[PDB]
Parts: C-alpha cells; structure tokens; sequence
C-alpha cells in the first residue's frame, strides 16, 4: 500500500510520523493534517517520503508534496526517486 513517512527535525526534537493509506482521498487528510503539524512547528528541515506502488506513481506525489512544500515556505527542495519510493526534503 501507500506508506508516508514524515520526518521533522528541530534541534534536539525529533518527529516521525508513519500512516498507511487507501484512498488519495483520506491522503488529502493526511497531507491537510501534515501541513497544520509543520505550520505549526516551523522547522528548518522536514523530509517526507511515499512509497508508491508504481514510479508513475510516485511522480505523482512529487507533483503534490512539491506543491505542499512551497505553499508552507519552504523552497529548497529535493526530490528523489529510489525504486517505488520519492523523497521530498525541504528547507526552509
């Protein structure tokens, strides 16, 4: 299925959130939900990576999580792809 592992890190606290979704609806939840969290805590680095079932796939999610983190302000990104999974780590 379709794993979403966000990391946020901000000196000496660490986040690691870990959902499994079905449904690109209830992950527009989870990604509404995500921005709040990292509205909130403002961190400096957040990486947030899909394993998506296909490649093809995974772009897609690139296209969203690139979106989500530009929106939020952060806007040195990189994107990487490692078989099924994408990466997308932003700074603020």
């Amino acid at each position: 299925d379709i794993q979403v592992q966000v990391n946020i890190d901000d000196n000496g606290k660490n986040f690691d959130y870990t959902y499994t979704v079905t449904t690109e609806s209830e992950l527009q939840k989870v990604l509404n939900e995500l921005m709040d969290y990292i509205k909130k805590q403002g961190a400096k680095r957040v990486r947030i990576s899909i394993t998506a079932r296909t490649k093809k796939e995974a772009e897609k999610f690139a296209a969203i999580l690139i979106k989500v983190f530009a929106e939020l302000g952060y806007n040195d990104i990189n994107v990487t792809f490692d078989g099924d999974t994408v990466t997308v780590e932003g700074q603020l």
